[PDB]
């Protein structure tokens, strides 16, 4: 029961996507998760983008869980080096029809006053009390406190290619981050049992957030643009 | 406990390498695993390169197994498209002081008359009776019949960047293959328990092989050059 799709660019007001909060599609077709005005990224911003149709990751009847592969390119430009950019972006899987969560270090996927389960791969740029040095790739399950973490050096404003893959048979979720201009490769993997954390049908998308006002630092910001995206899932049941 | 090494290029008569059979270091500093004469790759060739000192992947005392990361660049040039190039190169871990094994589809690591255990990541270019379509990346444990396999399109004579990583905690062995000139990314991962297949101390290196004479095809050949190599392992024990 293979479901797939592929965006090589985002057309003005896509009918296939659900934009939430600050998330919007620029004129030259890039998906801007967080707010940016007159070419400058703003603080206190939060946006999500979900694929309109829900996907089935597992079937209670057969018991089978799906295997999927997703690839996307993103770009994070950090105009203000000091004191520290924030907060990063995540690719995530959550239950259908959920609301944007807390911003800042929560990327907009975690909501303390009404937590919903989720699996996410984060590209963290700000170091919270629970974070290892940044920037880092992290694998998150129901929490923003990563199970596994790996550090990476960002290519400011450059392009990044990400490949996230999940094998239902081995339950291995491996992610690859490549910065073509620098020729650097970062890899990370962990075991995650989707069947054990998520409902049969879920939503897949991105979420990002800039510096929280409580930090009292307007320079705590950056862009979180998604250039293209393809997803593919195969449920044998 | 940490051991590591890096090779930005290879020197003629490198003291920390162990060249075996056809393996030799070219003047312009590349490591040629298989024979190549007058700029042309020969058939019936087999060569290996091992890191001189042995590495400890696990400690029987504490029971701890090591985590390691290795990165290398290689290049495979296929001068003769038809009838078929052969056979490929592999990165491998084996017991200390082993002799080159059978050539051809065995890459020089498997010896039917005296099989020794080994873990290897293969870059297979010839399709044997036990192979899926080629070329393909495969994860091998004690056998040349891969546990997991993924197909990839080679960049003839181009450069390839490989990243192999192993987490002792999850027992996940993930490999990434990137062809910078084409911008393609191939990923594969599987669970391997080193402690269960290998001795406490091992040797790490490369091995490659060109077409076997029994195939009666001199065009069954290609180059197997390693351009650079870095290795790092950690044993909390
Ligand atoms: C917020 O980012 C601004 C641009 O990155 C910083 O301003 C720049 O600061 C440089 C030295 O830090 C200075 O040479 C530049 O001329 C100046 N450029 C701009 C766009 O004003 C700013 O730095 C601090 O605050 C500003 C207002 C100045 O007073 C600087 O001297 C300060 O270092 C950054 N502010 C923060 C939150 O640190
Ligand atoms: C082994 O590789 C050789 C070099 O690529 C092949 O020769 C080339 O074959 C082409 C077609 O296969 C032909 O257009 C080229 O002119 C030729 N190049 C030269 C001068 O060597 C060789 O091909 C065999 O020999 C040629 C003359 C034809 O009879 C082909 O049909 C033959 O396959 C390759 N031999 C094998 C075993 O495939
Ligand atoms: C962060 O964004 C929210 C939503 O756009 C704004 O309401 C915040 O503005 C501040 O709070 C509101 C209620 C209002 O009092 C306004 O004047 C405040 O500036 C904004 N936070 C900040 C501090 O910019
Ligand atoms: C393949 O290479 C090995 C070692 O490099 C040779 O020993 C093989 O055999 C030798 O060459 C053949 C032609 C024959 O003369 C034999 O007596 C030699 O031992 C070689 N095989 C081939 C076909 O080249
Ligand atoms: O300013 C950006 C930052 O603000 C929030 O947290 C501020 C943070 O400041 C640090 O210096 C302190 O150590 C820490 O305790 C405070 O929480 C926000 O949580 C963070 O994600 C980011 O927006
Ligand atoms: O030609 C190079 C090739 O030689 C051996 O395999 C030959 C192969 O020929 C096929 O036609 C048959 O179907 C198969 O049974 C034979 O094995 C060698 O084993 C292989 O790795 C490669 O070098
Ligand atoms: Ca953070
Ligand atoms: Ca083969
Ligand atoms: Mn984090
Ligand atoms: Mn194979």
């Amino acid at each position: 029961k293979t479901i797939s799709f592929n965006f090589n660019q985002f057309h003005q007001n896509e009918e296939q996507l659900k934009l939430q909060r600050d998330a919007r599609i620029s004129s030259n077709s890039v998906l801007e998760l967080t707010k940016v005005v007159n070419g400058v990224p703003t603080w206190n911003s939060t946006g999500r983008a979900l694929y309109a149709k829900p996907v089935q990751v597992w079937d209670s009847t057969t018991g089978n869980v799906a295997s999927f592969e997703t690839r996307f390119s993103f770009s994070i430009r950090q105009p203000f080096p000091r004191p520290h950019p924030a907060d990063g972006l995540v690719f995530f899987i959550a239950p259908p029809n959920t609301q944007t969560g807390e911003g800042g270090g929560y990327f907009g996927i975690y909501n303390p006053l009404s937590p919903y389960p989720f699996v996410a791969v984060e590209f963290d740029t700000f170091r919270n009390t629970w974070d290892p040095q940044i920037p880092h790739i992290g694998i998150d399950v129901n929490s923003v406190i990563s199970t596994k973490t790996v550090p990476f050096t960002l290519d400011n404003g450059g392009i990044a290619n990400v490949v996230i893959k999940y094998d239902a048979s081995t339950k291995i979720l491996h992610v690859v981050l490549v910065f073509p201009s620098l020729g650097t490769i970062y890899t990370i993997a962990d075991i995650v049992d989707l069947k054990q954390v998520l409902p049969e049908s879920v939503n897949v998308g991105f979420s990002a957030a800039t510096g929280d006002p409580s930090g009292k630092q307007r320079n705590a910001t950056e862009t979180h643009d998604i250039l293209s995206w393809s997803f593919s899932a195969s449920l044998p049941g």
